[PDB]
């Protein structure tokens, strides 16, 4: 779920505050998402949205609280590592993977800074 | 002059071919200009471009053959390295600053081929 | 194959000759691998490296010909756009997959000419 | 001092914490020096720690608290941007400036948290 993946940033990116780092960053790093990514960083929200869409379409997500918003799965992170434990419910995996993937992006990506805050005439 | 801007990019960023690379990238290199670049190297033909109008307004740039395109001024390129030789004719000596300047930011500037013919739009 | 290779990265990064951009860039983008990548580019090649490793095991890869650097598949570019053929060969479209991600983020990427024919140590 | 130069950097960059952000990061940031930067951050503080060898040599600097950790000198932030206010005392006034420089350049820089705590390898 979305606060198990706030978790996961608080694992690869350490000192950090998610909610106002990654909150508003450019086009598709958070609020909305329309126009091209201004930067890798960006990719990494972009592909998370539509790794979430997947999610929402694969028909071995169950219901209700299968959604990648609420559907709560089983992950580590020891030394900031993030391993996914899910097994036989290949659902849970898949969206723990969602997470895992934008959490290690993130980490490995450029923040700069100048795409923060852009202005959304950028992003049409 | 054009001639001459084209050679300090090819003596700054050898690997490249300076029309192909450096004149339908972003929103400001080559043609028109408009609303906020898109990256550090669109920057950089925005600054170069500004340049090229406060040497058009310089007191100092009088008559046929002052403009930046055409004015032909005194320049050397060794090692790699640009100088600028003008020191009577300070029309052309700013303008050839303003060549070095931009050849010195494009071959220091990340260059991303995706930033290249996009859109119209992202330069709202 | 290889030259496919080559021929897709021609695809998405037109009028760049690929052997001389992308064969000594970084410390995975050419020859050898070893230590971590420079940036995000270099993990474009890095990426690629162990695509190809996982086709060498992908137990529906076959014979002589089934390996990755002489498995020609089946492809196509229009306009830019790289899009995998094969259906019943699943080891060739897996291949021709390893060769499109590589193509396509090789253009998105970012290039530093500060991160091309790097230092040995800088790889450990 | 060290206590303004942690201000400055809250000036220019004002969403992260300057002691967990900028000295455990590259080959130079913070701790220790050797190797090449392995970006444009640690880049800044590479001149970030020249300047400080020029300032001790300055022979303008002289006698006990004229160096730059814990000479004091005078400065203004401003709407993000700032201003060396010291004249007479010349060895103040280069102690500032290379805080400026550095704190104004860790803003305009690509942060990679990655490049947190490297692997002493790639500082070779």
């Amino acid at each position: 779920n979305l606060y198990q993946f706030r978790k996961m940033i608080k694992c690869t990116i350490p000192g950090r505050e998610p909610l106002l780092a990654f909150t508003d960053y450019g086009c598709y790093c958070g609020k909305g998402g329309s126009g091209t990514p201004v930067d890798e960083l960006d990719r990494c929200c972009q592909t998370h949205d539509n790794c979430y869409d997947k999610a929402e379409k694969l028909p071995e997500c169950k219901g209700i609280l299968s959604g990648p918003y609420v559907n709560t799965y089983s992950y580590d992170c020891t030394d900031g590592k993030l391993t996914c434990n899910d097994q036989k419910d290949k659902c849970k995996l898949f969206i723990c993977n969602c997470d895992r993937t934008a959490a290690m992006c993130f980490a490995k990506a450029p923040y700069i800074e100048a795409n923060n805050h852009i202005d959304p005439n950028r992003c049409k």
